[PDB]
């Protein structure tokens, strides 16, 4: 629907718009770090569906927080759970000032990546968890799908990839202010299926203000 006029001036429009941000936890939500507290638990809930003992357990041995910004996710989730942690990020301002804001447990943090998604490849066989939040808005449509199938391939045995992010209650909506889009269920779970992955589950974030989008968590293995 005419997203995306000349891709490159979407990543370089979305590129410099974080380079201004201020490396704090409202900073990395525009201005809604009060909600990290209520994200942080139903993602640690959502997760346990796979690390709780069953058939087919997930490792605890690493993960790969991607967007992550200052560490927020990491710090909260990942690093307690698991025990090398890696991170990948386009803003190297924010990786930076994240050795301060994860600190004593920033030393398990593995890897720092800085570079964009659309040209990163995990290396294979690596992670038990890929947690992607809050970033796909910034990805054209084949590139999101390009890097979900790379991500296929550095799973471990059991390892599952998760998808939190805004999704529109009708149509696609573009916010310039971020240069992001936002995507409806159909459009995402249609871009998931194109790059050979398997819905596990699927569960809507509640106890959020109804000003912000709707945020849905995904699966994927
Ligand atoms: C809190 C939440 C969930 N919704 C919200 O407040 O939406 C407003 C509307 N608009 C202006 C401010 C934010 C973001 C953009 C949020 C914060 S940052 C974020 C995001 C989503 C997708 C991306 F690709 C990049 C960031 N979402
Ligand atoms: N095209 C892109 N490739 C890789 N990272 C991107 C990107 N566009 C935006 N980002 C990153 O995604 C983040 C946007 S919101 C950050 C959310 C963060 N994952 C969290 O813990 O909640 C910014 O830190 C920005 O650096």
């Amino acid at each position: 629907s005419e997203v995306i006029e000349d891709e490159k001036q979407f990543y370089s429009k979305a590129k410099t718009y974080w380079k201004q941000i201020p490396p704090t936890v409202d900073g990395m939500l525009g201005g809604y770090g009060h909600i990290s507290s209520i994200d942080i638990n139903s993602s640690r809930k959502f997760l346990q569906r796979f690390l709780r003992e069953g058939p087919n357990k997930t490792g605890t041995s690493c993960a790969l927080d991607c967007g992550a910004g200052i560490g927020r996710i990491t710090k909260r989730l990942l690093l307690p759970l698991f025990r090398e942690v890696d991170m990948v990020d386009i803003t190297e301002d924010f990786l930076v000032q994240a050795k301060t804001y994860l600190g004593e447990e920033g030393k398990r943090v593995r890897n720092y990546f800085c570079c964009g998604l659309q040209d990163f490849t995990p290396e294979p066989d690596s992670y038990d968890v890929i947690w992607i939040q809050w970033v796909i808005g910034h990805l054209t449509d084949q590139h999101l799908a390009e890097f979900l199938r790379r991500c296929k391939g550095s799973l471990r045995p059991n390892g599952i990839i998760v998808i939190k992010d805004n999704m529109a209650q009708e149509g696609v909506i573009l916010d310039d202010v971020d240069s992001s889009v936002c995507r409806d269920l159909d459009v995402v779970r249609r871009i998931i299926c194109s790059a050979g992955l398997s819905l596990l589950a699927e569960e809507r974030q509640e106890n959020l203000p109804d000003e912000i989008y709707h945020v849905y968590s995904f699966a994927l293995r």
